[PDB]
């Protein structure tokens, strides 16, 4: 529906502890000050998203194509580009990132 | 709310035949290979996902800070980037469109 949305807020976990562990130097460095004790606290966290297309299309009885087109700006057409693509197999090949 | 995968299957659509209409020259290209009449058949759409962090860290020596962290691919410690932080401000400070 929306692509962009905060998760839930966590007071804390063992990867937000370390990345504070990992920031800590460069924060340094940025803030000209050195930070006391480094305790995790709260995060959330955002996913961007982007569209993909896999086709499936009839050549006659003996052949059948995949086709992978990926978009970037919806409203043209023209922006549809060739991708990847996949050969001669069955409508039975499920088209999963192929 | 939902997981990754793949959108509906639509048996073959006006957008569907109009991308292997536009595909078939550039798939015989590519392949070398001449195919008969390619027709619309079911299509599937892909999300991909990218992942921002937002965190919240109290490292000050009576304060807090908040910082957020881009990652491109999992797995990676080199990957885990500092794009955009906070100082001493506590818990208050929402990590917001940053």
């Amino acid at each position: 529906m929306i692509p962009g949305g905060l998760s839930e807020a966590k007071p804390a976990t063992p990867e937000i502890q370390e990345i504070v562990d990992k920031v800590k130097p460069q924060l340094e460095e940025k803030t000209n000050e050195t930070y006391g004790k480094l305790e995790a606290v709260q995060y959330k966290t955002q996913v961007v998203a982007g569209t993909n297309y896999y086709i499936k299309v009839r050549a006659g009885d003996n052949k059948y194509m995949h086709l992978k087109v990926f978009k970037s700006l919806p409203g043209q057409n023209e922006d549809l580009v060739l991708t990847g693509y996949q050969v001669d197999k069955n409508k039975d090949d499920e088209l999963t990132g192929f």
